[PDB]
């Protein structure tokens, strides 16, 4: 399964001290996010450095005997026609001529830069590129020493340009300024000095080699291609803590409908959601809930539910399969000449094209747009009373509801979520333009692609926030809904017997308390025109007109004593529960008490109301940033024990 | 390899006389297509292996609405509406029928009858897994129905993913007197009197068989199929005229190098480049382009540009997408696409989804970027044919001329390739990112699948567009080359036979020799002997050169001034009757030989130029009708033959 | 003309001190950016015109909702709760801030000071129209937390068009601890000390006055404003420099003709074509242009390419979508965005949707869909100008080599342009096609204005991007065209003495004249008498010629000479100019304060293997002048006199 392979990416990226790098041990999303995310987590160039070696003096020896091989004695791009000997100044012009971006501060962040000077390093493994070795051993202390240069956000189409303020730094461009870690920022001669390393003077393909890879447009593909594993698996899985808190039917996850429409993906999410959900206690509220007027009650769940395996199928595949594709080209030779120096030959192809990650970056980001619409229908049906089996609208808790809207707030910031994710998902690759004196005239824009689909994920973790936060929510509903239903039964039945009520009355009363939905009239239970005193003066006619004439004013003189017993008691007994439950059981059996749990203690919160002085926005914030930073799996892989073994 | 499943996929389609519908028995996207487009090709639906299966589900479901048992859509209302319980079984089917006969008829628009028989084999085929609760007797209608050629017309719009024209086959089926339906190509008559024609009578609905008909995806299914039948013959057309592209273009066939794709293994990069090495090995051309880039090497590109060079990179993620949407399509229609799934073993009617078409939708968004991506590659590289700075030799506009001021060649056809790919990037904006909330609340997530795949199903139309002028420009380029390599050798002929007769000395002559090697033929043969143009202008500086090397002088001022002459009255002539010649050979051993065959004999063309009447539009349409009819396949799999 | 009308947005954006809010004067989106940019402009909130209608209306609303009157959001549940009714005047006002207080501040990323204060501006003047019923007190407070450079920090996302962010604002009035504020560029409090250090005391809402704090259109239309001003701006400074682009690339002026545009009548046509006529009317350049097709006239294209000639077509649709949103946006800057609109004149209050911002959603819509037009228009400029074949005699890349080996000039550019344009692209696809259905099904229509603003906001930091390197771009080729007159001049003169000093008669000496006129000199400026190169390609073709011709020994001596002597004299001399050049027409061109802004000012020189400065640190300096606004001094300049 699929969930096995993330839970694995989990563990790797939480687990991992050391990212070997030796052209042979592949490089996952996982080691690129550790790298880029956890900085005790070192670079180990493990010497592979024969290959390098034997490579670079094959170049630098055909350069000088004056061989014919493309950027080492040939212009770049659409100017291959001329031909030079001046090898080092060759080299020189290159990066002078791509240290061309503007700061907007907008700017690629460490975290990307660091990772592609990861990726740059791996490609270099292979031997196919001709740097030196020590230009190898300078990035590797580069990147474990926290140091990388500022990079404009923009100017590539797949990485000439950013990829040249690398190689900017490696020269000591005094032009090129670099971070050293959060704060420090100083010209690359300085940085270079401070880390103990001398500024290289570039030979014979150097330049070239350095700048001519897809590392940036892979590196932000690796993180995006790691956090959307693990957000697929968060989304997969709170589809179950969905069902429990809006009593669903657990049938809709039954492994033979999903046999016989065999979508892996299908087959996969339902498997889980089946596990999730067996043995749940709150599918047994939900099949209680269900048995209570039944043929008043839908046969069905909504579609956001019941449909959430064959809506989450091709979202599965797609991360799954771009996956892969970004993998393959993290351990790839993306560069160019490829230098097959065993048969004494330089290769002329096209290996520094994205396309392949580009592609599979729009793909993504429509996959990520349709999680979202996925989280939107959820939150939207949670939101309200009609659709809601039981549960207040805006999951207000009130009593007093004219004071107390809820998450009103997160329902209509859901809705703007959704929509700016869904317009970010129009692809990028059918932007092409014919591009450096139409040399060019295919270019993947990785990249910017790349760039997309992670602000798509920046927002689908919002959305994921905000319906984590409102779950938790509905299961404190749930819960005191519980409470409030046995508190109501048990005044209605004790004061049955209190006012003397023959047992047809006090059978309908009873069944009243049960059926009627708390929420409806929980802002004033003795409310005559709420559903429980609509209810109850319902079946007292009908008790009256069914033992009429089998002492009828003495019935009424009782039934009338009960209203006002209950005028008297019942509130105090409901808000008694209610103060008790605020101050602080169904979680408890679920396997989302992980979940829960995590929420409410670790993080710190309760049950939302105008009794809370905490806003919204300060519960989601310290949800949202615990998804940010991955604490979110600790919960999640708590959670999914013993699935599968 | 790819191009073996693709290989596979195309004689499937032609070789293909039964489709065998039972419950075991898979049906590829070539099967589907094969009905929908050879009338031929009949539908067995086979009683031993599927029958009892349907017949058991049938009498359960039947049996049990009777008896009151609470299942949606047979004792229930219809979606928003399950709190609804009724006994009113055959009214309740009914009820749902007239209400999803809601369809209209733009203009006129319609789904065509490919689809919607199509639609009706995947709905047969669904029914087989026994998961439904229809009658045989229905299953047997519309097999008969299939085979017989008769289904309803059907409107365009209204499905969310395929109620409203699944209907329609319902509305058939029940003999309702507002569905018109097609008997063969010719006749169309109200839905009861094509029941009587084909011996059948009108259904009257049982238990859940209203739901059955129309809670499919068959639809969406069906366009999707041929869609994706269509992007995998287009597909690997497209990466096999990369090749030609790389002959005619004189490209450097070293960019399909297997190391170069080893230390980057995306399986499509690996598997085009293969293939691309493969056909382009011991290549004539290529060996014409090797020549090319030996004279006056160091003034000549080091690299080709991208269109070629990056090909098997920019492919890669294409043929991914298109094979991985062929297993997903083909998955779906090998479903058991219903609700409730009726598990009788156990006695559980089984509330679910699988009327969803998601992942048929999704994959038509990631599909129709992938034939945009494809449209893109073809665009670059028919601009690259078209422009002389980038052509390598070949007349602007592959104009034969000579007289270019009267031939703008396929000029007409770059601009058209410009429109076609503008278009096309535009439809491959995602459908699936515009789910409106629907249907009172209930379907709050749907699929669009049948709406994504129309879309898909119009850039494919357009990428066969692009496909066509393509292939057309590249046997023009063909032309063109091996008329150049005939052009080179009499001007080389006439100048080395005129250095005699005129007694030049052997510096002269072997460097005037050089000058009619190294000098594009087509930036002079519009007049030859233009003193402003690049062949006398090269012979000029040259016998300025040999006037100064051998600095009696006046004798050899005169034999050169001789030289003059004698190429002015002989030169044009020879010239012209070679092309002549030709207009009445490299390609003889190219793998491309099939294809430049079909295009000029089978299809009956030639060179393009002032003197042929035939517009674009005629040669164009005839290669484009042979790629939408599937009679291009043809010079593809003999292209193809021995390829692993 | 467009043209004055953006003019007089420049110099309003510029000239004003004082923002008048009373209720009757206009606010221009010139203010508004001017507010959210120059910290020393103020805004007067005038009591004398409005302070009256103001205080009718808070009156009105309070004294009705004592009575019981049954009005939206006053006595009435909020959105999708307008069925319950409350009493509870104040808390129902202060349940729906605690509500909205729903933003998260995701990596950090934030509505920017800017538009916060802009947003600031908006609801104040909103007030002024007295619909509200805020107090005159809380529109005070909101003047003086303007002028003293206190605003909240608002979450980005959330809204769909502005409840949650302008929850923010009312949240620093009331006090909420939650809420941050900054004070000036370096202060970050809690919202009750940023009150405390004003003189402002926490608000306690009274009747309406939650939900007229956040019920209008304040975000969206902040960001349009600066968007719309921004636009206005970099419309004309495109237009402008369309004609600076047709002096570079030896274009034909004839493109602007009056009569062209007269019989296809579109104000933008007509206006854009009228301003290119008019800025290269006198060109020195045109001239230089003239005289270059005059040379080999019949092998040269008798039509410019679409990038020029198509340009006042291209622009018109664009300009007319500019200025029509410009529009749009003050008309919603100046209204009365909320609900319920109190109509106190005729003792009720009105039910209906001011709060949309579909006006501007649309628009924005609009105008980012044309910024994309713009930098298109920019990209197929900038490509012909780096291709030879398509530059009328300036080198690839705008490479000054000599040795081109060695100089692949503004290549890098290049590819960032073809950067710029994709993503650009891509961003104006639309964002009102995208509504939910939102809030309890409530807002079935919503406009998405703030984020289509932020959208059209980003395209025009793209823009800005495309512009300076165009500009950066186009004062290279002046440098190059320049060069390349005088280059000719040194070339002309070494052959003319030199034909001279050999003893050659007037039928060689015309010949090689006419050579040394006709060859482009950047075909052979990396080794002007390399054999195979086009100057020696040309001159031993008339040679030869020559020698024919004049037939009826010694001549092939002298021409022989004539060759040596060059190859000794040429070269040297063609460095000599070019060392003193990187050590004239531009005098003569409406350009010239952008060349003189961007060598001089802004401290450049000719790019080269020579100057060290990396394209990024040249176009830089341009990109922070476009942003800063410090180009329109010399866009003002070069537009002097234009009427």
């Amino acid at each position: 399964s699929h969930v096995k392979d993330i839970l694995g990416l989990i563990n790797a990226f939480n687990e991992v001290k050391k990212i070997t790098v030796d052209g042979t041990t592949p490089i996952t999303v996982a080691h690129v996010a550790a790298l880029a995310r956890r900085h005790d987590v070192k670079v180990a160039l493990e010497a592979c450095r024969a290959r390098v070696e034997t490579c670079s003096s094959w170049v630098q020896r055909k350069a000088e005997d004056g061989a014919d091989i493309y950027g080492v004695t040939t212009g770049f791009g659409a100017c291959s026609s001329r031909r030079t000997n001046r090898l080092s100044e060759l080299q020189e012009s290159l990066i002078r001529c791509l240290l061309a971006g503007v700061f907007t501060v907008d700017e690629l962040p460490a975290t990307a830069t660091r990772s592609a000077m990861l990726l740059r390093l791996n490609s270099f493994t292979y031997g196919c590129s001709g740097i030196r070795w020590e230009v190898m051993e300078a990035l590797e202390k580069l990147l474990n020493s926290n140091v990388s240069p500022k990079v404009p956000l923009r100017g590539s189409v797949s990485d000439l340009i950013p990829l040249a303020y690398i190689a900017g730094l490696l020269i000591g461009k005094p032009s090129v300024i670099a971070r050293i870690g959060d704060d420090v920022e100083v010209p690359a001669p300085e940085a270079l000095s401070r880390v103990g390393l001398r500024p290289f003077k570039l030979q014979a393909k150097e330049g070239l080699a350095l700048v001519n890879g897809t590392s940036f447009a892979t590196a932000v593909a690796s993180t995006v291609m790691y956090d959307a594993n693990v957000l697929l698996l968060l989304v997969e899985t709170l589809c179950g803590m969905f069902c429990e808190v809006i009593f669903g039917r657990e049938e809709f996850a039954h492994p033979l409908i999903h046999k016989v429409k065999p979508h892996p993906g299908q087959i996969e999410s339902a498997e889980l959601l089946e596990w999730l959900l067996r043995s749940s206690p709150f599918q047994e509220l939900s099949r209680e809930y269900y048995s209570i007027d039944k043929l008043k009650k839908p046969k069905q769940d909504r579609y956001a539910l019941r449909s959430s395996p064959q809506w989450l199928a091709p979202l599965v595949q797609t991360i799954r399969d771009a996956t892969t594709t970004v993998e393959t080209e993290v351990n790839s030779a993306n560069d160019n000449p490829i230098i097959d120096h065993a048969n004494d030959r330089a290769l002329h192809g096209a290996n520094f094209q994205g396309s392949a990650v580009g592609f599979y970056m729009d793909y993504v980001r429509i996959a990520v747009a349709g999680l979202g619409k996925l989280l939107f229908a959820q939150f939207t049906e949670l939101m309200i009373e009609y659709y809601s089996n039981g549960l207040p609208g805006n999951l207000s808790l009130g009593p007093d509801l004219s004071v107390d809207y809820g998450l009103k707030g997160l329902d209509i910031a859901m809705a703007a979520y959704s929509s700016e994710l869904q317009y970010l998902a129009n692809p990028v690759t059918t932007h092409v333009h014919s591009a450096e004196q139409h040399n060019q005239d295919i270019n993947s824009l990785a990249l910017i692609s790349a760039r997309k689909t992670e602000e798509a994920l920046d927002i689908l973790k919002l959305m994921i926030a905000s319906h984590l936060t409102a779950m938790c929510q509905a299961v404190d509903l749930r819960q005191l809904e519980e409470a409030l239903v046995k508190v109501v039964e048990n005044v209605v039945s004790t004061l049955a017997d209190e006012c003397g009520l023959p047992n047809d009355t006090k059978a309908r009363l009873l069944y009243v308390a049960k059926a009627v939905p708390v929420y409806t009239y929980l802002e004033s239970p003795c409310d005559p025109t709420l559903p429980l005193l609509l209810g109850l003066k319902q079946s007292c006619f009908d008790t009256i007109l069914a033992l009429h004439k089998k002492e009828t004013d003495t019935l009424v003189d009782r039934l009338a004593e009960f209203e006002k017993r209950l005028s008297d008691r019942l509130e105090n007994e409901m808000t008694a529960v209610r103060v008790l439950y605020e101050k602080k059981v169904r979680i408890q059996g679920s396997k989302f008490l992980p979940f829960y749990r995590f929420v409410r203690e670790e993080l710190d919160t309760g049950v939302m109301s105008a009794r809370r002085e905490q806003t919204p926005q300060e519960d989601v914030q310290k949800v949202f940033d615990a998804i940010a930073d991955g604490r979110i799996t600790v919960p999640l892989l708590h959670c999914l024990q013993g699935f599968l073994g």
